[PDB]
């Protein structure tokens, strides 16, 4: 029923919703997340990446609704959720809200009989291109088939049988379990990725519709099987990948978890060493092990401790072919859970020499277990602002004039880096592959981000109505127990003075955008906004007649 308009990759644009047969578009106070994440669900376009204010997409015509839209967040349909009419606002078309969902993968099959089988193409940049062979595996072959609705793979013919095509190839690493059902929904890696030979391209043959898609396995009562395919109630289905590594912020670090006989369970740290931890990396396609850790490092577990004094030589393509102690009865506790850091793993930072700032620093990224700095070249606006998300700022900055040092100090990972529109982290932006070198401070990057909170039409910018950015857009916070403690924390938080005064009642005007706070209560001396108890994201029965404001003196 809702449309989204305007958008220029899939499962974005402006929110259109229709009653009889008349559009309208929703005020973007009036449309939250949760309304935003049964939108994305009922148009099968995955979750919310981004809520967008501000006519983003550009303005409509005719109507708006008067009505917010109170959904939980699991409902089926946007017409199921309640509809609260709000009185009638100062909403114009220059506010409608807009969406961007996660599945904005542009992927087909060309030049075989059907859209069932072909060379894969993919559109990044506005531009079609190959992937690569030897990047694409038969996990990402059945999602996508499963995906243009052609039954299962059957093959990942290597040698080019529907042609090399006479265009780019992306280095893009589809790293799909096998049980997803849009390309969109699997993990994905561009940033730092390998040139491939020239025509090693990827290639599908699905099975077309005459078979239907295989389902995710759901037994645990076995040992686990090293095959993508098991056998289960007669049915052949995918085996879900039965190995996680979690609590270490991202896909390749992390606690090692086990599940067997329907829970999850971690691994013991005796006899934890590198050849183990090796088995594990390559069993989830994160490359090579740097770290086996014990001793609870990233965390303790929540269920059993299945397995114990793990023994591999480094051989096995799975952890389950490894000789242990078998299943559970073991003479260890939760401190000693084993854990990985893989060499595929990828972390961020700034780095500010003599510290202060927040948002700013020197740009760094870890790779194959090393910190380098990330290269300025080719680097847009909209690659700043990526990265800036991603830190847990705005989603906006500014690159610092390149310094006239030209002599090298440091290593740079990689460079030439740029994003394209939808992912909200810098791993899924092309750039030129990885290459660990020296660098001087002429060619590495620093960033001045745009803080997640400012003070918005006063005579400073330690004055004014209080602004917060929160998952794609600028919103503000409603004034119910909004006291001089709160200023407090608002005025450190921003690196202004003393507070003077806690505003009220939209003092220096309402505000645009969604509130995503009220009942805020800070003790007053916590040093950001986001430490404090409130009622979090968007959850209000305010509107912006009620905005709150702080006031504080410069330095
Ligand atoms: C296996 O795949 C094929 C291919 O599907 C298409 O390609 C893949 C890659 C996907 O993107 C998929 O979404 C594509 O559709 C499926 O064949 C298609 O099947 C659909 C559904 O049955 C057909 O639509 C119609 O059935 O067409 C009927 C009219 O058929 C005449 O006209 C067609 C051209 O328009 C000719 O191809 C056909 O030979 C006839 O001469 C029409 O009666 C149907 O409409 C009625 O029902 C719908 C609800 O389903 C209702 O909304 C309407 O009001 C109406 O009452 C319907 O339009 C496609 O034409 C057909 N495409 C091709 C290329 O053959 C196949 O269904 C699928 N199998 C399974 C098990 O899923
Ligand atoms: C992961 O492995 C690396 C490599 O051994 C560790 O880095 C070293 O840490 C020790 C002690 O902290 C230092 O003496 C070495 O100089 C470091 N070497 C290198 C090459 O960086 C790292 O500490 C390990 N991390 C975890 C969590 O186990
Ligand atoms: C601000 O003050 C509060 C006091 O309420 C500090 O809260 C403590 O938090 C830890 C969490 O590990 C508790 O174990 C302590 O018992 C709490 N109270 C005290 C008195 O320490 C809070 O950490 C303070 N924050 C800042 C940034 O100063
Ligand atoms: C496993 O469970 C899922 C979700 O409940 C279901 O859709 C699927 O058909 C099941 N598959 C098998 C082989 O039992
Ligand atoms: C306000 O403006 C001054 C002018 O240079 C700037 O230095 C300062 O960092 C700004 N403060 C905030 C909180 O934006």
């Amino acid at each position: 029923s809702p449309r989204l308009v305007g958008g220029d990759i899939p499962c974005s644009g402006r929110v259109e919703v229709q009653h009889g047969d008349t559009w309208g578009t929703v005020c973007d106070s009036d449309f939250s997340l949760e309304a935003a994440s049964v939108l994305c669900r009922e148009l099968q376009c995955g979750t919310v990446v981004s809520l967008l204010g501000g006519a983003h997409f550009g303005e409509g015509s005719g109507q708006i609704w008067a009505e917010e839209f109170q959904c939980e967040g699991h409902e089926s349909h946007l017409s199921l959720c309640p509809v609260a009419p709000r009185p009638d606002g100062t909403c114009s078309h220059s506010r409608d809200v807009g969406v961007v969902c996660s599945r904005y993968t542009q992927i087909r099959l060309v030049n075989g009989k059907t859209p069932c089988e072909g060379r894969v193409e993919l559109n990044i940049l506005g531009s079609w291109g190959s992937l690569c062979n030897s990047h694409w595996d038969m996990e990402d072959a059945h999602v996508l088939c499963q995906q243009l609705k052609c039954g299962v793979a059957l093959s990942i013919p290597g040698g080019a049988p529907f042609g090399k095509g006479s265009e780019q190839v992306w280095r893009h690493m589809f790293h799909c379990t096998g049980t997803e059902k849009h390309m969109g929904d699997c993990s994905v890696t561009a940033l730092g990725a390998s040139l491939c030979s020239s025509g090693q391209v990827a290639s599908v043959i699905c099975s077309g519709n005459q078979s239907q898609t295989l389902s995710p396995c759901n037994s645990s009562s076995s040992d686990p099987s090293s095959s993508i395919i098991s056998e289960e109630n007669g049915v052949a289905c995918i085996g879900s990948g039965q190995l996680r590594l979690v609590d270490g912020g991202g896909r390749c670090a992390g606690r090692v978890e086990v599940y067997h006989e329907g829970s999850w369970g971690t691994i013991c740290d005796d006899s934890w060493d590198l050849n183990d931890a090796h088995v594990v990396c390559k069993q989830l396609s994160c490359g090579w092990a740097i770290n086996a850790t014990g001793s609870a490092h990233f965390g303790e577990g929540t269920g059993p401790i299945w397995l114990d004094e793990i023994n591999c030589n480094g051989k096995e393509s799975h952890i389950w072919q490894c000789h242990s102690h078998g299943w559970g009865r073991h003479n260890c506790r939760h401190k000693e859970d084993a854990g990985v850091i893989c060499s595929e793993f990828m972390s961020l930072r700034l780095i500010s020499e003599n510290s202060r700032e927040t948002c700013a620093g020197r740009l760094e990224v870890f790779y194959n277990g090393a910190w380098g700095s990330v290269g300025r070249n080719s680097m847009s606006p909209a690659t700043v602002g990526v990265v800036c998300r991603q830190l847990g700022c705005a989603d906006r900055g500014d690159i610092s004039p390149a310094s006239s040092d030209k002599t090298v100090s440091r290593h740079m990972w990689v460079d030439n880096v740029q994003c394209p529109k939808g992912p909200d982290t810098l791993w899924q932006c092309p750039s030129s592959p990885w290459k660990k070198r020296l660098a001087s401070p002429s060619e590495e990057t620093w960033i001045t981000c745009a803080n997640k909170i400012r003070l918005q039409e006063g005579n400073t910018n330690c004055s004014g109505r209080v602004e917060i950015w929160y998952g794609g857009s600028w919103g503000t916070v409603c004034d119910d127990s909004w006291d001089l403690e709160d200023a407090q924390v608002v005025c450190r938080q921003l690196g202004c003075g003393s507070a003077l005064e806690a505003g009220k009642e939209a003092a220096f005007g309402q505000g645009t955008g969604p509130i995503w706070l009220n009942e805020v209560k800070c003790k007053g001396n916590e040093t950001s906004l986001w430490d404090c108890p409130a009622r979090s994201w968007g959850h209000s029965d305010c509107g912006h007649k009620e905005d709150a404001a702080v006031t504080c003196s410069t330095r």
